[PDB]
């Protein structure tokens, strides 16, 4: 359990591991290796986050844009302003490696090989759906939405060198 932040105005880069804590980060870029278990965000504010992991939740975080690939339906909670996008547009991470120098051609092979999602083609997709468990009413949350195509920020960054946790 990889705990990270507080941080400002510097991208950061999250090495593959069973589960991470991103706490009080703003104004940055995140890069995270496929997490092979939970990421939590919390306080996070106007960051752009990418993203694979079984299970996503947030709190308290507001303008994100989250490109995501998870093995469940995210969680947010006290977050406004949120947009979910696509892992797919870190186009970077394919020319990046793991720990062990190991390169993967395609999302989906790094998301099933260090992320250790199995069923890649029906999770690809599980971030246009989002679960605002506390809005209640009976119309769509005004809380989060999807990214259009030409919002998505594609990015070439390669990852590294990985940012040290603050604790574990």
């Amino acid at each position: 359990g990889n705990v990270y932040g507080p941080s400002t105005g510097t991208d950061l880069f999250i090495s593959h591991s069973k589960g991470v804590f991103i706490n009080g980060c703003a104004d940055c870029a995140i890069y995270c290796l496929p997490i092979a278990g939970s990421a939590f965000l919390s306080n996070c504010t106007n960051c752009r986050v990418y993203v694979a992991c079984h299970q996503l939740r947030l709190k308290g975080c507001t303008n994100l844009d989250m490109y995501v690939w998870c093995a469940s339906t995210p969680i947010i909670e006290e977050c406004d302003a949120m947009r979910f996008g696509p892992y797919r547009c870190w186009v970077g991470l394919l020319s990046s490696c793991t720990e062990d120098g190991k390169t993967y051609a395609t999302h989906a092979e790094w998301v099933s090989r260090v992320g250790e999602i199995e069923d890649t083609a029906r999770t690809e997709q599980n971030y246009v759906k989002v679960d605002d468990f506390q809005w209640v009413k009976k119309r769509a949350s005004p809380h989060w939405c999807v990214l259009a195509r030409e919002e998505e920020r594609a990015s070439t960054t390669v990852f590294g060198p990985a940012t040290l946790p603050s604790s574990s």
